[PDB]
């Protein structure tokens, strides 16, 4: 998964994140939509909450796998014992 050409690990990644805002983002719209006062379900209300709340901590995780993605790719001189 070497960032270049191969674009392996890149686009796992890259595609994991882009699936996060489309259910976080449209959990918001949702919740906001129903506000206003044409929907404002009050079912459907918890349930775009509760939708939010994982999404949102899904997220978060994957943030941390990135990051360990190129602390391993770079490694920085000898490996520390």
């Amino acid at each position: 998964g070497i960032p270049a050409t191969n674009l392996s690990r890149v686009a796992g990644l890259e595609k994991q994140l882009a699936i996060e805002l489309k259910v976080k983002q449209g959990a918001e719209n949702m919740i906001q939509t129903y506000s206003n006062g044409s929907t404002k379900d009050r079912k459907l209300l918890l349930t775009a909450q509760q939708m939010l709340q994982d999404s949102k901590t899904k997220i978060d995780i994957i943030r941390m796998q990135l990051r360990r993605a190129l602390q391993a790719d770079q490694l920085e001189n000898q490996a520390a014992p």
